[PDB]
């Protein structure tokens, strides 16, 4: 169960979501992909008390700011108990992603509890990330690595899913799980990979740039611990908080199940 | 030759930069990744003459702004005759790149003349970046697929390498060539691909996290039409402005045999 895997997580980050899991009966972190702070806020405060894990793309903000943006983001995270995931793809070499998540414009590892890195790098992206998070703050942070994607002709299979299962086992402190689309094993290794997917709606099959969604009961079947919704929860005039009980109560009772 | 490439390539952008390295004898492409907009517009000032292209990563700036930072760079564009390249490396699925590329703080297609792309999200990404470049801007664009790395353990080769590769024909106007490490072929199948390749050092040998250096005279012969050099231009207390000249010199000796 999430409440176990919690008490044996080597990674306090990956613990900490795993009781937030347990604590609001919520597998399910909403992908609030909009282009304003204002509006973006407005949804976090509607999602709030139903996700474990808001993920962003502060990279699309007309208008980012630290103290506009980041912290009222914060803020929410704490009221409402849910971490924060930056979705920003890392895929470059080690010293160059080391001085885009310490600091830029956007000071990622300044605020984010989690994020995300390519494998295609090699395992030097691991290690610049890390050196970035260390010298930042003091805070723990994790790591999740991109095993698979959803999107059509996606080249993250086979051997380059391979070797970026592989990067991950390198560092079972910091680095938490994968975005994938399926359970990547590992327990037989002393691992416990947090497993999120994104591509995941009820209603939409997919869009007109390569995105595919595949439903909740789909995903959590094969090996799905946390759901990654967007557009599913707050686009084509949804309503965000009526979707966000509604794909809780799908990813929780399927995890039951 | 690059002056005859430049009348015979598809892409207008490709046209302009082949021109612009036959007019100022420079295959050379400096990556002047430093922190601050102050510094790097002192060190592009110093390089302008000696470069045919200027790639950035806007996002490892403190202090970004449209105002300060690309107008100014734009300016020095202009003034030296070189071309802009975001070396964003974007990687997520085509709705996301779409609103990562167009707008967001950095509005790169505003500016960017050339930008890149890794290909494991799938052909959606060409078509989001694309979408996204013509709903931003008339001015001419230009992408290049990562087809290699130089970093240790890159999982960007053998069929990774090869899906990437047949991302790139989907569009010759717009996909111009691609960021590797050695030739890509296509000739037969009527793509005169730009060849352009990081981790180029004639002193450096690696650093600390994962990068690997080729010689100029190394990575020429393999079939690399531009030389993208970083630190090694300057840092370690390197002379940006005697670097440039030495490795101008170097990689068009080399493009010259
Ligand atoms: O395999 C995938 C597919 N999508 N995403 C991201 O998850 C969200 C999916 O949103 P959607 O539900 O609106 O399609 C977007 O932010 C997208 O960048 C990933 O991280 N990986
Ligand atoms: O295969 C590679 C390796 N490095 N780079 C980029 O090129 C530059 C290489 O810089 P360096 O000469 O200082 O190592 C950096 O900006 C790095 O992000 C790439 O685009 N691809």
């Amino acid at each position: 169960t999430y409440k176990e895997r919690a008490a044996t997580h080597p990674s306090p980050v990956a613990a900490k979501l795993f009781n937030i899991m347990h604590e609001k009966q919520t597998n399910l972190c909403a992908s609030l992909d909009v282009r304003t702070t204002k509006e973006l806020l407005e949804l976090v405060e509607a999602l709030g008390p139903k996700i474990c894990l808001l993920k962003t793309h502060v990279d699309i903000l007309t208008d980012f700011s630290m103290e506009g943006t980041v912290k009222p983001l914060k803020a929410l995270s704490a009221k409402y108990n849910f971490l924060l995931f930056e979705d920003r793809k890392f895929a470059d070499i080690g010293n160059t992603v080391k001085l885009q998540y310490s600091a830029g414009v956007y000071r990622i590892a300044e605020w984010a509890d989690i994020t995300n890195a390519h494998g295609v790098v090699g395992p030097g992206i691991v290690s610049g990330l890390k050196q970035a998070a260390e010298e930042v703050t003091k805070e723990p942070r994790g790591l999740l690595m991109l095993a698979e994607l959803s999107c059509k002709g996606s080249l993250a299979t086979g051997e380059y899913t391979k070797g970026t299962v592989d990067i991950a086992k390198s560092d079972k402190d910091f680095v938490i799980g994968f975005i994938a689309q399926r359970d990547m094993g590992g327990r037989d290794e002393g691992y416990d990979w947090l497993i999120m997917t994104p591509g995941v709606g009820l209603d939409d099959k997919g869009d007109a740039l390569g995105q595919q969604y595949r439903t909740v009961d789909d995903v959590v079947s094969t090996g799905s611990d946390i759901i990654i919704v967007g557009r599913g929860l707050f686009a084509k005039g949804r309503d965000a908080k009526v979707e966000g009980e509604r794909y809780r109560k799908a990813g929780w009772e399927a995890y039951l199940r």
